[PDB]
């Protein structure tokens, strides 16, 4: 599924991500924009052999099982394929665990490099929310 910007904002809010761990909704929309361009089916292979999955590019080294990441964990207790669904529930629930792991949204390097310190509210501006 490729979400629209305001569509994704609304779905994230429906699932309780708005202001989760203190991160306003625009932070989450910005992260999704640069991780996946709002495409739930996004995947990307890392040099280490892990893979990132879904709208928030959640990595198989720690967070989900794909059967092909030696030595990895599955802390969200899900197949990585669940993170590619048109329904963002699994991605949101796993992101809540990730952002609670101590480093906040710095867990997403693209958030740190492209969203942190910017006008992230622009990502939700104009949306009926
Ligand atoms: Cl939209
Ligand atoms: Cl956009
Ligand atoms: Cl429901
Ligand atoms: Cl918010
Ligand atoms: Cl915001
Ligand atoms: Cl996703
Ligand atoms: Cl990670
Ligand atoms: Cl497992
Ligand atoms: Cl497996
Ligand atoms: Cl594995
Ligand atoms: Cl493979
Ligand atoms: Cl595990
Ligand atoms: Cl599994
Ligand atoms: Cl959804
Ligand atoms: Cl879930
Ligand atoms: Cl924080
Ligand atoms: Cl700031
Ligand atoms: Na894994």
């Amino acid at each position: 599924k490729v979400f629209g910007r305001c569509e994704l904002a609304a779905a994230m809010k429906r699932h309780g991500l708005d202001n989760y761990r203190g991160y306003s909704l625009g932070n989450w929309v910005c992260a999704a924009k640069f991780e996946s361009n709002f495409n739930t089916q996004a995947t990307n292979r890392n040099t280490d052999g892990s893979t990132d999955y879904g709208i928030l590019q959640i990595n198989s080294r720690w967070w989900c099982n794909d059967g092909r990441t030696p030595g990895s964990r599955n802390l969200c207790n899900i197949p990585c394929s669940a993170l590619l669904s048109s329904d963002i529930t699994a991605s949101v629930n796993c992101a809540k665990k990730i952002v609670s792991d101590g480093n906040g949204m710095n867990a997403w390097v693209a958030w740190r490099n492209r969203c942190k310190g910017t006008d992230v509210q622009a990502w939700i501006r104009g949306c009926r929310l």
